[PDB]
């Protein structure tokens, strides 16, 4: 039974080559992002919790984190696993190398630039709602509306001050990670400029490692 993590900054395409491998072959997509979000749902103490930190722009602290994950994971040993959004950090990797053995650790590198770039494209049209995207459909006019020429505001989380402090975080959390899974000799990394010209590379790489 495969034993795997997948890795990938926001903007990278993890959503999508994860969406895809889950589609492809028999093993369970397990996203911390999503277990978190379920537990808020359902109102459990683990949710609440969540929560409160999620609220305030901060990590589940590890030793939540990593209860949290281990505990669903007990569970699920029957099947195929993709780990997706843990671990996010170096204690959560070591906690997790003490409880299961990782064989197979994916990494997608999209340059900095480029994931900039796309976590930065969205503008909207505050009375109306329209959204442009400057790499997908800008406006005609360069900041403005099509419709009305009013002019095109960036939400926050869309701002580049916001993205790359977001991206910093992310490659501080995740840098020494990777150097982890590297010196183990599990990291496989897949690195493009395009989800769609890295997807093949990953769908041909998993063809030995888990059942269609």
């Amino acid at each position: 039974l495969l034993r795997a993590v997948i890795m990938g900054a926001p903007g990278s395409g993890k959503g999508t080559v994860s969406s895809r491998i889950t589609t492809h072959f028999e093993l369970k997509h397990l996203s911390s992002g999503d277990l978190l979000r379920d537990n808020m749902l359902r109102g459990t103490e683990i949710g609440v919790l969540a929560k409160a930190f999620i609220d305030q722009g901060k990590l589940i602290p590890d030793d939540v984190m990593t209860r949290l994950a281990l505990h669903e994971l007990k569970n699920l040993t029957q099947y195929s696993w993709l780990l997706d959004g843990f671990p996010r950090t170096l204690p959560q990797a070591e906690a997790l190398d003490r409880a299961y053995q990782i064989d197979t650790v994916i990494n997608l590198n999209v340059p900095f630039e480029v994931i900039k770039q796309r976590l930065t494209a969205r503008w909207i049209h505050p009375a109306s709602g329209r959204v442009y995207n400057i790499e997908f459909n800008p406006p005609k006019t360069v900041g403005i509306d099509d419709l009305t020429g009013e002019p095109l505001i960036q939400r926050e989380d869309d701002k580049p001050e916001t993205v790359i402090k977001r991206l910093k975080a992310y490659e501080d959390q995740t840098k020494p990670v990777l150097e982890y899974y590297q010196k183990k000799g599990v990291l496989e990394t897949f690195s493009g400029t395009e989800t769609n010209k890295i997807w093949p590379y990953v769908y041909a790489f998993l063809q030995t490692k888990v059942p269609q």
